[PDB]
């Protein structure tokens, strides 16, 4: 498959050893800091000399030519007979510069080699950082899954193209110094005032270098933070569609883009003048030199010295063509390489089943959020768990996990037993179903059948495209959140372990399939097996069949032990419980976003720079043939020409990419916010957040220079050409046959480089993915312990990338040493004929000399050519967007027509509304008519499937309409704008979507609203007390998802944000899903309480809730059986909603 050298395994192990024989070096010091690049050195250094060694060698190689075009001029113009002759030279020569090519590709080679490994190991290494980082660091804000990402994607690459770079940053300097002493040799002391001009660079050079890692750092931080809102936005959608927030948090996110491209604007800046500087120092040492010769050696440069003197000029700036591009990297690289390091040095991981002794548990902040922790699990029988919400429950199951640093007390596990661990968050891989249920265990239909069947998944999966055999999750078919919550319980049920902790599987299930789990998935197959069971469950019904009873306030355990235990010793909290139960064209679109003025003017002044400095050569060659105020005048007004040319080009392409980057992703964020629920629905989010994220970084960061670096080198190839036609006009034929030969090669390279390409790209994603699912999730992954199982995973998806990477950097090593040849063959062709077929002396030595260049700066051309094609592909991506369809915001409905208060009732009036996706698809609801009275508070209820969310999300037209009416307070919806219906009703949907930043800014984005109305909305909610205590108050943090606070706490913070709005009709869409019964009661008496005024509709997770209600409504796959009050639906005789009431009882 791939050789055991370049193997993920061999390289990471090296590495590792590096790393922690550095790791004790700076335990030893203060400092303290292992360093990447010194593990890195001494892993991979021995590479990287035998590449170095390749490239001095072809650098003297190189030099070989100077001498040749001396000598060959010099006999034109007027043992060791072969040695002089012109035709003899231009063979030695030819020879000479293959053999350059071919050390050149060697030192290529080696190096691709190396950074391809090096790049496997540093994966390898970060993620077994990942399986060893603590939760603690997401948790508390210290990184993210996006940053986790981020490294994997960009930095790394960023580190490996670097490492392909890193032979020019010590050879460059080399070559430099020696063409200077041989310039010396040729010219005298002239030389030396060229010397000094060249050697400036160094510290221009540095200081930009300086500046430019200021300016990527900061670009990188708001990347960072521009990419965490935009995937927040994508992934919170449907929340802020509904509550038409849409573009207050479209503009954050531009803020944030606008501060980016500061960043980047200053970035471009300095990387323009690296560029102008690197064009303009040769010119003005060529200025000085050889104006500081004419004045001082009063013998005139013959031929000879004066091409021998220019050649060695131009071997010169052959490297400093790439010394910007190499600046850029290592400074790119240096920061990634920061980043690295400080993710590697973080925080990491430190009968009876299961007992714990006087256990202080905390979060990583230092305080203990549990105390006092005595408890017992009995070996094979089931555990139950109670507690309202934040009350240390999930706390005390990772605790027992060993998840969160323990400040006191011991955990013993009579090293830890794999544990099935059912998390309340569902976690799902991009697998099929049958591999998220089996999860890396041998297939047994019969285990298989009877766990599906348990957990009620045959009806749902069978419903699938493909049933069984889907892909679900990110990247796939995205299922129900009741549906993926009994997969993941599936998925822990079928796993062989023996303790099996289950963390409120019944969230998001109904009483049918709730009590369909408990009973035969728990109570019938858990008990055969005689396996350990602990559930976290607010379903206090279920306690009659607990064998053992944990129960846990503000952190540290009430008390412990059997029900008749608890009855006897706490009657307090028996009887609490009972009370409870009631007992290509792109490319040419990107070149047109400077608007024909900018493109036209960046053409026009290459083409006159380059014009002008084939002048100064030209100028110097007919200066040196003279052997003078005139020719000194001629040369500066010249050098001064090309100088100002170099800047306007330099500065030229930086605002064109900077003036494409800016209107292209302003383009797709617009668009892609104001699509219809349904693309978000359809596609990935994956396939959204890849092109804000990776193609955006093309776009910004990889297009201008790759497009600049072509330019100049096509230009300096075409003018070349066109120097040497001029110089002999016979090699006109011989280009025909040469150019028809580069046809060729790169007709058959550019297709298999597109299908290298896409193989790279279908190998890389998979292995992105992974990295994505496995930092996620991570709580599940260690508590199955089959960290070595994925860890094998991504070890074996790195080594097929890296055989891809592999294939297409030889595809460019074939390309690179094709070109090369015909490069060969073109120096060889045109010294022959300039040899025999040239006018004047001093035409030879320019022709020779340029054909010397073309060797270099094809292979540039072709490169750059490659790349910028591959990189003009994500601003077709990123444009293709902007072809989707957009909701219709306009409104038919005149403004004046809608009143201030337009819903000043409430009352809603349904009319035969009938509902559906999209077209062609089953109409979810059927003929529902309904007519809620203004001040109404109404109970909907039903199964799972009966399209209550259907006709909640009917109000704000988020389905479409086949047939009906919404009559709100007198108004067809219809005709209404979209925003003006979305802001004026306010509804709380089941999962919590809640954004990062402060409590205020979750509650108020806007921050249209006083603290006041803030604090009576938490009290609403019942978390005043909580949001008080904070550290912060209403400016306490709220880390990405809400991960810092309780599931509970997280939809107690929804809610507040619904009664902030204080609008007049309230969609309650199963609110209390995941709120405890102790604290639903007293939340819905204080919610009627105090909207007593406004129209209330709750879709109900228990009917004891709707019990008392004006009007009640029930659903059954689309339609309304009954219609009425609940003591009419109650005492109707075999009645559903009676039924209900029986089993929720
Ligand atoms: C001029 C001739 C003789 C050689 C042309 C290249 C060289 C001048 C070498 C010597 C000094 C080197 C530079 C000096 C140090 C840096 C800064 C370095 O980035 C940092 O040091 C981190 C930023 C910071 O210091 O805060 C990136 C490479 C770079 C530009 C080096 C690139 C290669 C340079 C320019
Ligand atoms: N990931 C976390 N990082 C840091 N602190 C947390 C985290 N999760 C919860 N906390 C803190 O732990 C305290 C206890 O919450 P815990 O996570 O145990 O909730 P829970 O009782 O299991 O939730 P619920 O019953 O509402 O589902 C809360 O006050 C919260 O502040
Ligand atoms: N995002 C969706 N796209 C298309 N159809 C859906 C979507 N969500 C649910 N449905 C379909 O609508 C029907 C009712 O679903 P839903 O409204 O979620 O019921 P509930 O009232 O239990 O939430 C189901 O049969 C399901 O197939
Ligand atoms: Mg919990
Ligand atoms: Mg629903």
């Amino acid at each position: 498959k791939l050789p055991i050298a370049m193997r993920a395994v061999t390289n990471y192990v090296c590495l590792k050893e590096a790393y922690e024989e550095q790791k004790k070096k700076a335990a030893d010091h203060p400092n303290r800091t292992p360093s990447i690049w010194l593990a890195m050195y001494r892993a991979f250094g021995r590479p990287i000399l035998l590449s170095s060694t390749f490239r001095y060698l072809a650098d003297l190689l190189g030099f070989a030519g100077p001498l040749c075009i001396s000598g060959i001029v010099q006999r034109v113009n007027e043992s060791k007979e072969f040695l002089e002759n012109a035709h003899v030279l231009a063979v030695l020569l030819f020879l000479a510069l293959i053999l350059q090519r071919t050390f050149l590709q060697a030192s290529y080679y080696v190096t691709i080699e190396t950074g391809i490994n090096l790049r496997g190991a540093l994966l390898a290494m970060i993620y077994n950082k990942i399986l060893r980082l603590s939760t603690s660091n997401l948790s508390m804000g210290e990184m993210t899954l996006g940053q986790i990402n981020n490294l994997v994607a960009i930095e790394t690459n960023q580190l490996m193209w670097f490492l392909f770079l890193c032979p020019n940053l010590w050879a460059m300097p080399v070559q430099i110094i020696m063409g200077v002493i041989l310039l010396y040799n040729l010219l005298g002391s002239s030389a030396l005032v060229g010397a000094a001009v060249i050697v400036l660079l160094a510290p221009i050079q540095y200081f930009i270098a300086t500046k430019l890692a200021e300016a990527q750092k900061s670009t990188l931080d708001y990347s960072t933070e521009r990419l965490k809102k935009t995937n927040e936005i994508l992934k919170g959608i449907k929340l802020l569609k509904l509550y038409a927030w849409e573009h207050i948090f479209c503009k954050s996110v531009e803020e944030t883009r606008m501060k980016e491209l500061s960043s980047l604007k200053t970035f471009a800046l300095y990387t323009s003048l690296s560029i102008f500087m690197n064009a303009a120092i040769p010119i003005a040492a060529v200025l000085a030199t050889f104006v500081t010769h004419a004045y001082a050696s009063g013998n005139n440069l013959k031929p000879a010295e004066a091409f021998a003197s220019l050649s060695l000029f131009h071997i010169l700036v052959t490297p400093l063509f790439l010394l910007s591009t190499v600046v850029r990297f290592a400074v790119k690289a240096i920061i990634s390489v920061q980043k690295l390091n400080e993710f590697l040095l973080s925080d990491e991981i430190g009968d009876v089943a299961i007992k714990v002794t006087n256990g202080y548990f905390s979060w990583g902040s230092g305080l203990a959020t549990l105390s006092n922790i005595d408890i017992r699990i009995p070996t094979g029988q089931l555990t139950m768990i109670v507690g309202q919400v934040g009350c240390g429950k999930s706390s005390l199951l990772l605790a027992i996990l060993g998840e969160m640093q323990t400040l006191e007390g011991k955990v013993y596990w009579n090293s830890r037993y794999s544990v099935a661990y059912a998390a309340q968050k569902p976690w799902l891989l991009n697998a099929t179903v049958e591999e998220n249920i089996t999860f890396g265990s041998s297939f047994n239909r019969q285990r298989y059948k009877a766990v599906t069947d348990a957990c009620s998944l045959q009806p749902d999966i069978d419903l699938l495209p493909f049933g069984d055999q889907t892909e679900i999750g990110e990247r796939g078919i995205n299922l129900s959140g009741g549906q993926r919550q009994r997969i993941c319980v599936a998925r822990a049920l079928y796993q062989n372990t023996n303790i099996v902790f289950l963390d409120d599987p019944f969230s998001a299930l109904d009483i049918h399939l709730s009590d369909h789990l408990m009973q035969e998935g728990i109570l019938k197959f858990l008990q055969d097996d005689k396996r350990t069971v602990v559930l976290v469950t607010h379903k206090l019904q279920y306690l009659t069949h607990a064998d053992w009873i944990i129960a846990m306030k503000d952190g540290s355990v009430l008390r412990e032990g059997t029900l008749k235990d608890i009855q006897t010793k706490d009657v307090e909290l028996y009887e609490h419980w009972k009370t409870l139960m009631n007992r290509w064209k792109t490319c040419w679109w990107y070149l047109t976003s400077g608007g024909f003025f900018l493109l036209f003017l960046m053409i026009f002044s290459k083409l006159l720079k380059h014009s002008v400095i084939v002048a100064i050569d030209y100028w110097l060659a007919t200066w040196t043939s003279e052997y003078q105020t005139f020719y000194v005048a001629g040369f500066s007004i010249l050098c001064g020409a090309g100088i100002f040319l170099c800047l306007v080009t330099s500065l030229t392409v930086e605002w064109m990419g900077l003036t494409a980057a800016k209107n292209l992703h302003h383009n797709l964020l617009n668009k892609i916010i104001l699509g219809p629920i349904r693309f978000f629905d359809t596609t990935p989010l994956g396939l959204i957040l890849n092109r804000f994220s990776a193609d955006t970084n093309i776009i910004d960061q990889h297009i201008p220079p790759t497009l600049e670096s072509l330019t100049r080198s096509t230009l300096l190839c075409l003018s070349a050409i066109g120097m040497i036609s001029y110089a002999t006009p016979v090699f006109l034929i011989a280009l025909a046959p040469l150019g028809v030969a580069f046809y060729f090669i790169q007709k058959y390279f550019r297709v298999a480089s597109k299908d290298l390409q896409e193989l790279d790209d279908s190998t890389q994603l998979p292995l992105l993915c992974h990295f994505s699912e496995t930092a996620e999730g991570l709580t599940t992954i260690r508590a199955f312990r089959h960290e070595t199982r994925f860890k094998q995973r991504m070890l074996e998806l790195t080594d097929t990338n890296n055989i891809a990477y592999l294939f297409l950097s030889a595809a460019n090593r074939w390309l690179e040493v094709r070109t090369d040849y015909l490069g060969a063959c073109i120096v060889l062709t045109a010294s022959i004929a300039s040899i025999s077929g040239s006018s004047n002396s001093g035409l030879v030595g320019l022709g020779l000399l340029y054909a010397l260049t073309i060797t270099n700066y094809l292979n540039w051309v072709v490169r750059n050519l490659a790349d910028l094609e591959v990189q003009m592909g994500a601003v077709k991506k990123v444009n293709s967007f902007l072809t989707m369809e957009s909701e219709n915001y306009e409104g038919t409905m005149d403004p004046s027509q809608v009143p201030e208060h337009w819903p000043q009732e409430g009352e809603i009036k349904i009319h035969d509304l009938c509902v559906r996706y999209e077209n062609n698809l089953k109409p979810v609801l059927k003929h529902v008519k309904a007519y809620i009275k203004p001040g109404q508070k109404v109970g909907i209820c039903g199964r799972t499937g009966s399209g209550k969310s259907s006709l909640s999300l009917a109000f704000f037209r988020m389905v479409d309409i086949f047939d009906g009416k919404i009559v709100i307070d007198g108004i067809d919806i219809s005709k209404l704008p979209l925003h003006t219906l979305r802001s004026r009703l306010s509804i709380i949907l089941q999962d919590p979507i809640l954004f990062s930043g402060s409590i205020r800014f979750n509650l108020d984005p806007e921050c249209k609203c006083t603290d006041d109305r803030l604090w009576e909305a938490l009290e609403i909610a019942q978390l005043k007390n909580m949001v008080k205590s904070l550290p912060g108050g209403l400016d306490a943090t709220v880390t990405e998802g809400g991960e810092n606070f309780s599931v509970g706490q997280r939809q107690l913070f929804c809610l507040a944000r619904a009664f902030v709005r204080k609008s007049s009709i309230l969609i309650m869409d199963e609110a209390t899903a995941s709120i405890d019964m102790a604290t639903e009661n007293i939340l819905q008496k204080v919610v009627m309480t105090a909207f007593a005024d406004r129209t209330v509709v709750t879709i109900a997770h228990r009917v004891h809730t709707i019990l008392t209600a004006d009007l009640v409504i029930v659903m059954k796959r689309g339609n309304i059986l009954e219609y009425d009050t609940p003591e009419s639906l109650l005492a109707q005789e075999d009645g559903v909603f009676a039924s209900f009431v029986r089993a929720d009882m």
